[PDB]
């Protein structure tokens, strides 16, 4: 009957032998009850998270470092400490045996590509992706789950991302990890330290399932702001990686290649009707785009193409054609305009530098 | 039925009189029935956990002494705690069972060195976090009323352990849920207190268990966020962090081969030598664990195997004047304010 189903679910899945065990006395059980009690659908429900769960099935990882380097390359600009270790990451997968699991953090002024950056990751590897979001949250039932005895009990988020990935090699991104709850409600931070434990990550079990996991073999990237909100332990869990922000070079390069060709695509203009000159982008990155990540940059230039398009769809032209002396026009008055106040020093004074 | 299960054991005189009631209440009742599934888990849970048998634990101080240097490097206070109980489990012809605690900074091994215990004593080996939790249900189950209902963690330790005087390794027991659902801190008082061990009751059984042989450990890294009756109840240990002297020890001994293994280098195609990894530890490691000197140690040798499977190189070598490019920027500056001092500044060091 549906015996049979499980067994045929689980035929296929290499199960390690406490899981198998409990999977022997849950069906022994299931099989001398009656199916108008409650206590068999308890029981049916949770052979069918135990056997949910991809036991063995890896992902079919890519260890082609050229192909890994190309996917890499061609979404993200700078973020050379990012690339270089998910390479290393990948030379290493390559050069022992089998498929790995490390535990990172992105840190980092707002704006950079922390967040954006897992997506590209996961397709490089060739990973299983899945984004668990953790700001503000107080629940440690989010992370541990609830016990069967419970009406509504659920495994908890990292399980069902196991069974919504079909795959133990998943890229679990866990987003503003500094900005978790620590309330009266809960402490959810202490059930990720069990979670995110290097070692011990390897047999990590949640309240509803109450055989261990093994996680081992997880890409946890965690994305912070800033550290000293993180306690502590975490902070020794987990490998700080630092994505600073660009320069104007860089934001020159990033608006060139990713942002203003995305910002044409969505508002349908091309480079006939309204064309950004790469001087009159340097322009606008020197007078009003001066921070460490990109979303400012972003804004002005969608800024830009919303008010050339807005003279296409009246009669205000058929082309917008955008010179350095007509960007106060589009984006306004430049917020950053001179830099020194002496230009000949007097005597008594000296110029030093600041950070 | 099956009383063959108690014939493996030797049952206390309670639990008996209670398994026989429920023998004859399910005897009088028939299949199909509520309370005959009920009361059938319940004798099933009842013969399930073990009553009498105990694991046949080492005793030889030497032995013991071997395996527990073997895994570990310098946790003397532990290890010298270890021997004194296997001495006095000799003096007293019988097992026994303590309640310990260890604090100390993260990553000095007190989760570690758990296993490695239970490996010496020969005793069974159960982790149960308690991060986090916070419904008393985890520590003491439900009773038999409710649908779904299941003993607590340390029944379900028993029983998966097949044995009493199991080594139970209670790791955070100073970030234990004290909010609004739930107060589990006087669940673990009342299973902590070796008083009442040996009638631990929780919900779901009904008959009280000894756990008097059980050996209890508990991690915290901080005692101030643990209540005064609960350190009272524990043998408070403090596990210090290792001098750069013991780092390096460690490093040669365990890191840096557990990495090697992690990363399928050998000594050949990548060398780190013990003056190197005194730089290490010296620029970069300055702390009291261990965590932060093995993410250094994985991070020279996984940049070590990027040049190698690139085709770059087929052998690396990190010396003092190649750590830089491996490591980044040192933490932590050799040079210091003046090689020879000049008149009016003198040399003193502080703490
Ligand atoms: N180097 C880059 N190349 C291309 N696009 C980039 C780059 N850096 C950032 N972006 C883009 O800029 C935006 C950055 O948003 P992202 O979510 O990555 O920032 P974040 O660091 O996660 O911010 P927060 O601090 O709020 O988490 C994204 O739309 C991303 O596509
Ligand atoms: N003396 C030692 N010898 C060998 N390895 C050690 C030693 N001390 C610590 N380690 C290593 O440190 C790693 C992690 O230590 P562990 O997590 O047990 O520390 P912890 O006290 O649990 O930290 P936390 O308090 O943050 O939980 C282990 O893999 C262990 O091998
Ligand atoms: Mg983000
Ligand atoms: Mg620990």
């Amino acid at each position: 009957a549906i015996e049979e189903k499980f067994r045929e679910r689980l035929k296929e899945l290499v199960v390690p032998k406490h899981v198998m065990d409990v999977v022997d006395e849950e069906l022994s059980k299931l099989g001398l009850l009656d199916n108008h009690s409650s206590e068999f659908n308890v029981t049916r429900n949770y052979l069918d998270w135990l056997t949910s769960i991809p036991w063995g099935k890896y992902s079919n990882e890519n260890l082609d470092l050229a192909r890994a380097q190309a996917v890499l390359e061609e979404d993200h600009y700078g973020m050379e400490d990012v690339k270089k270790r998910i390479l290393e990451f990948i030379a290493v997968s390559q050069l022992r045996g089998s498929t790995q699991g490390k535990i990172l953090c992105f840190y980092g002024p707002p704006g950079v590509g922390k967040t954006s950056i897992a997506r590209s990751i996961a397709r490089a590897l060739n990973r299983e992706y899945f984004r668990f979001s953790v700001g503000g949250m107080t629940d440690v039932a989010e992370i541990k789950g609830h016990r069967r005895t419970y009406v509504g009990a659920m495994p908890g988020k990292i399980i069902q991302c196991l069974k919504k990935t079909k795959t133990e090699n998943p890229l679990i991104l866990i987003d503003e990890v500094d900005k978790i709850g620590r309330g009266y409600q809960g402490d959810p931070s202490s059930a990720l330290l069990e979670l995110l434990d290097p070692e011990q990550n390897a047999n990590f079990l949640d309240h509803y399932l109450d055989v261990p996991v093994d996680l081992s073999k997880v890409l946890f990237i965690c994305t912070a702001n800033v550290t000293d909100t993180i306690p502590e332990p975490l902070r020794d869990r987990m490998e700080m990686i630092n994505v600073s922000g660009y320069v104007a070079q860089e934001k020159l390069a990033i608006a060139e290649r990713y942002l203003v060709p995305q910002a044409r695509a969505l508002c349908g203009l091309d480079e006939s009707k309204a064309k950004l000159s790469s001087d009159v982008l340097t322009l606008l990155i020197k007078q009003y785009c001066r921070e460490s990540g990109v979303r400012n940059l972003q804004k002005q230039v969608e800024k830009v193409l919303r008010k050339s398009a807005y003279k296409i769809v009246s009669g205000e032209a058929e082309s917008v054609e955008v010179t350095p002396e007509n960007l106060q026009d589009f984006v306004g008055k430049p917020v950053f305009t001179v830099e020194r106040m002496y230009d000949v020093t007097p005597p008594g004074v000296v110029m030093g530098l600041a950070w």
